[PDB]
């Protein structure tokens, strides 16, 4: 899974309804992956990954790699939904980087709620960024998938997940993309972050 003792994410989808997927996660091993491969992708000031993931601590960093679904106005959302056993409040940074600079940070927060024995955080569809949905507009225009990945090499989000009250870091994702056929549908191989 992706998660923590602490935290665990439960399921992760954006999406469009006038409902479409781009991206979906619902929740044995796990493959690893050398962070010093994907710093030159994110920000090197604070907030910069190398920072972030010294004194992280280390098993709360993952990367999932996103095979994307552009084959569909409109309603553009993104769901999360965390869960843990200890009643927290979550702060939630995400950050939209295009060639390694921040382009975009969006702050949310979200309270426990008590639902069948353990804590739920329930990010429901908040409203996608303006930002990315001109880039999705313009993104599927595009008249090959080659040029698509092309244009998404250079496109990365980082999500910092932290215990308000404490300050702890609990998760930090770094997510890349790619585009799929509508033919294979959706995916996304998480793997963990190591150094
Ligand atoms: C090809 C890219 C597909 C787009 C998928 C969006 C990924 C998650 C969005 C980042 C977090 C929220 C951003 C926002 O609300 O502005």
């Amino acid at each position: 899974g992706l998660g923590t003792a602490r935290l665990q994410l439960v399921e992760f989808s954006a999406f469009v309804e006038p409902r479409h997927l781009f991206v979906h996660i619902s929740q044995p091993p796990l493959e690893s992956v050398d962070v010093r491969q994907i710093y030159d992708k994110f920000p090197e000031k604070k907030g910069g990954l190398r920072e972030l993931y010294d004194r992280g601590p280390p098993h709360a960093f993952f990367l999932v790699k996103f095979w994307a679904d552009l084959n569909w106005g409109g309603f553009y959302g993104v769901s999360s939904q965390y869960e843990s056993l200890e009643h927290m409040t979550l702060t939630c940074s995400s950050k939209v980087c295009s060639f390694g600079k921040q382009v975009v940070e969006k702050v949310e927060t979200e309270r426990a709620q008590l639902e069948d024995g353990r804590f739920v955080y329930r990010l429901l569809r908040s409203p996608m960024c303006e930002y990315l949905v001109n880039f999705l507009h313009k993104l599927r225009q595009l008249p090959e998938r080659y040029m698509m990945n092309s244009v998404l090499e250079n496109f990365t989000i980082l999500q910092v997940v932290t215990n308000r009250d404490t300050q702890e870091l609990l998760l930090c994702t770094a997510y890349v993309f790619e585009v799929s056929t509508s033919e294979r549908g959706a995916q996304h191989h998480i793997y963990r972050l190591v150094r």
